[PDB]
């Protein structure tokens, strides 16, 4: 398969980058195998996660060897491949499982880590340094997930010396099957977003339009530990219905500058979904709660009312589409507010962006703010699940060009539609958090000028 001919010259770095079927995984066990049947080398196979011999690539290499019709060159064990001539070793490992193990491996002439899209940061600061013997190698296939990803960081972004690195898909496969292709034109037409990540192989990265990066959301993370502050403020919690569609229904609370709550809601009508809500407000003892008014949510006032009967809790109906609050007055932090926001959703989702850009320079460059201004997620409140999925909606959430030089967010609707994500409930819940317009003391009447 010629485009892999530079594999068989000295590199340090063998770095095969693509989608799915490109052949990357055929061409490198042919390489290793005929590699191994002229040379005594030692070759450590490596990947993230093997919690059984079956996770690893030892049935493809020995696939390649009886397809070759090279199997009476080789003994073949369990967890070994040996070839009888030179006496090179196939060895097969995870690193994540044991560490120690790969530490302590000596002589090895080649690592291939394969599926390295799933190797974490931790993981390569533990292999690199035991692949130290002198013209030893280090071969590399993976599918890229994420560009901020740490496999993608150290051999796309950041590359090292000597690294020959290669980039095919699955026309860059002669012998592409046809089981593939039927399974890549479906995908083509159903969704070409998600086509071109795992067919062609592009990276997620952030759109030039998005509005929030996610190095902001990571310095957020625990922001208030690594500071030096506590939570003060009312609690605020707000609710995305969602739609009548698949996609889950959102919740978000804050005490403060503090995030604790992110959650999402499954298999509900939208009754069902109110009383999820508006319970888990009463349980993070909400002084505010606003719902996304704008489809489904526009009758479910009195439903949401209701539930919060006897307690001092405000109740907004918000409605993204409409002009933004107090739109006459100066816009801060002769230009109103109006002449800035098309409507409610860009003016708050931007009030969230700029709490978090705010505390991303107070995390990473010192640059002092006050904690009223800026934004922490409680990691350990909300749980790394959420946290994950809220990011992963957050940084898709972007601009689109406005005809009155206005700041205009692409709709739910439309984000489903371009990029074939579901609709971002748990970013849109948590933007909503951003507004508290009901003026309210404990001794006091709720009033909302
Ligand atoms: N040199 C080859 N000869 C015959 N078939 C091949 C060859 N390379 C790839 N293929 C076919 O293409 C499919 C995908 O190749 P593979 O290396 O698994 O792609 P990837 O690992 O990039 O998903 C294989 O399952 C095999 O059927």
């Amino acid at each position: 398969n010629p485009i892999f001919e530079p594999f068989i010259e000295a590199h340090r770095y063998k770095v095969a980058k693509g989608g799915r079927g490109s052949g990357k995984s055929w061409a490198i066990a042919r390489l290793l195998v005929e590699a191994a049947r002229r040379q005594p080398v030692r070759i450590l196979c490596a990947r993230e996660l093997q919690n059984s011999i079956s996770d690893s690539v030892i049935r493809l290499l020995e696939d390649t060897i009886e397809r070759e019709g090279y199997s009476a060159e080789f003994e073949i064990q369990r967890s070994m491949i040996r070839h009888l001539g030179t006496n090179a070793e196939f060895m097969f490992y995870g690193i994540k499982n044991n560490p120690t193990k790969i530490k302590s491996l000596e002589g090895i002439d080649i690592c291939w880590v394969e599926e390295a899209e799933a190797v974490t940061k931790e993981s390569w600061d533990i292999l690199i340094p035991t692949i130290r013997k002198p013209f030893s190698e280090i071969w590399v296939s993976f599918n890229p997930k994420n560009i901020l990803d740490d496999t993608y960081q150290r051999f796309v972004v950041n590359p090292p010396d000597d690294i020959c690195l290669l980039t095919v898909n699955y026309t860059d496969n002669p012998h592409f099957p046809e089981v593939l292709r039927l399974e890549m034109e479906e995908c083509k037409r159903r969704n070409p977003t998600l086509y071109r990540h795992i067919w062609l192989g592009e990276p997620v990265s952030a759109s030039d339009m998005a509005i929030i990066k996610r190095e902001w959301l990571e310095a957020a993370t625990d922001a208030h530990k690594k500071l030096g502050w506590k939570a003060k403020g009312a609690v605020v919690s707000a609710h995305d219905p969602s739609d009548t569609g698949p996609d889950a229904k959102g919740y978000a609370s804050r005490h403060g500058s503090v995030v604790k709550r992110i959650a999402e809601g499954l298999l509900m009508d939208i009754n069902e979904g109110a009383d999820w809500a508006t319970s888990l407000a009463i349980e993070d003892g909400a002084d505010h709660y606003l719902w996304d008014g704008d489809g489904v949510g526009a009758g479910l006032r009195r439903q949401t009312t209701e539930a919060f009967s006897g307690k001092k809790i405000t109740a907004t109906m918000f409605k993204g589409s409409e002009s933004p609050f107090d739109e006459d007055a100066p816009y801060q932090a002769v230009r109103t507010i109006g002449d800035v926001f098309r409507n409610k959703r860009a003016q708050f989702y931007y009030a969230l962006a700029d709490r978090l850009y705010l505390t991303y320079r107070a995390v990473v460059h010192g640059e002092y703010a006050d904690p009223d201004d800026m934004l922490s997620f409680d990691k350990e409140a909300i749980g790394e699940k959420m946290l994950e999925k809220l990011f992963a909606e957050l940084t898709q959430i972007q601009r689109k060009f406005n005809n009155n030089g206005k700041l205009e967010l692409m709709t739910k609707v439309e984000m489903k539609q371009k990029l074939g994500i579901p609709s971002p409930n748990l970013a849109d819940a948590l933007m909503m958090c951003m507004h508290c317009p009901a003026l309210v003391r404990e001794e006091t009447e709720i009033y909302v000028p």
